[PDB]
């Protein structure tokens, strides 16, 4: 009743359709082409990696092992965020200097198309296959040279926008089904809002909207969340939606236990102190954020040809 009213003033349920990003209107042809690309391993120089490799849509939309590659990354290994509902995050996954945000940061959907392979190799690869040319023509009617790096990016972004998970028990609760959550989960919800977690984890994805100078450190357990030295480094407050499916946790992916993840975020400095029973209650609540994984028909990709660059 009032709890439901409070929850609704702090959060929102996943809608049936995704918000249009940068005026990219979704169409069947764009989404279909974007899906082919999402699963296309030949965009990588080795031909062994595709988006699905690190954002497995059948296993939480992310990667189980920290990686040092992808998106032209040139530093140490980092955990991969889930592509599920990423379209609703204004901030993107960040594991670096606050000073670099201004010029290097962008929306999740857009960060998603930052590639390690060069535009030339990618375009040449796609143009080497008749079927891809036809798909680009279907997706971009009216364009004489439809196969471009920018159009590839637009198609992938259209597909990314469709990777949303509606109908989680919590969303049903927000929409009025008071029985969608049991008493144990409702206590967790009340505590999530009463212990101040909402200062950083709120809105449609319960996080993902701002950066903070607080990150996981290897000092319950052998971990803790502490402020970075001189606030030099910042992290995006994690969107907690579907957290049940997205282990391991934090920028480093060092935590596998959801209970531990909740515990290290309860601190005096953040004004989020929790006792063991409350940690368990919040865990119960967070498990109600799992939505319906979108159905995916595995795309049948076209065969390579003499002009298709060879695996390197
Ligand atoms: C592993 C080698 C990866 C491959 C291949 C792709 N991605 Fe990825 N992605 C990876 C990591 C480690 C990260 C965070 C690091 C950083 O570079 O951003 C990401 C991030 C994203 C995001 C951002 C999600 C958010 O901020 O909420 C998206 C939407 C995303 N990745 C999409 C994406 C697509 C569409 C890819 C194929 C073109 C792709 N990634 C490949 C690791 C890896
Ligand atoms: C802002 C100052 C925060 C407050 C208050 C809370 N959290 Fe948080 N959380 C924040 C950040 C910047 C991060 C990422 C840190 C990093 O090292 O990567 C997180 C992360 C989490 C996670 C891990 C989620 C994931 O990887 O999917 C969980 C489970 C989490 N936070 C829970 C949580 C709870 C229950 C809180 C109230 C006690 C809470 N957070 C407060 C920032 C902030």
């Amino acid at each position: 009743d009032n709890l439901m009213e409070r929850a609704n003033s702090m959060f929102e349920p996943i809608p049936k359709y995704p918000p249009v990003i940068d005026g990219n209107e979704l169409t069947q042809a764009k989404v279909e082409l974007g899906k082919m690309e999402f699963f296309e391993p030949r965009l990588s120089s080795s031909h062994l990696i595709s988006c699905n490799t690190c954002h497995n849509v059948g296993l939480g939309g992310d990667d189980e092992l920290p990686t040092s590659i992808g998106h032209g990354w040139q530093k140490g290994p980092r955990n991969s965020p889930t592509v599920f509902n990423a379209v609703f995050n204004a901030a993107q996954f960040w594991d670096g200097r606050a000073a670099d945000l201004a010029e290097q940061a962008k929306g999740p959907v857009q960060a998603g198309v930052e590639m390690s392979s060069t535009p030339d190799r990618v375009v040449a690869t796609l143009k080497s296959m008749p079927e891809y040319i036809e798909r680009f023509e279907d997706a971009f009617p009216g364009q004489e040279n439809p196969v471009t790096f920018d159009n590839m990016a637009v198609a992938i972004e259209a597909y990314e926008a469709t990777l949303i998970t509606p109908e989680a028990p919590f969303d049903k609760y927000l929409r009025g089904d008071t029985s969608a959550l049991n008493e144990s989960e409702k206590e967790g919800l009340a505590l999530f809002m009463d212990r101040g977690c909402t200062a950083c984890h709120s809105g449609v994805n319960l996080g993902g909207q701002n950066y903070y100078p607080f990150g996981l450190v290897a000092k319950k357990g052998r971990f803790s969340v502490t402020e970075t030295a001189s606030d030099e480094y910042v992290f995006r407050a994690s969107p907690l939606r579907n957290i049940e499916l997205t282990a391991p946790y934090f920028h480093s992916g060092a935590v596998w236990s959801l209970e531990e993840a909740v515990a290290v975020m309860g601190t005096a400095q953040l004004g989020t102190e929790l006792n063991n029973d409350e940690v368990k209650s919040i865990v119960a609540f967070l498990k109600t954020l799992t939505g319906n994984v979108p159905e995916v028909t595995y795309p049948v990709l076209p065969p390579s040809t003499a002009n298709t660059p060879k695996p390197v």
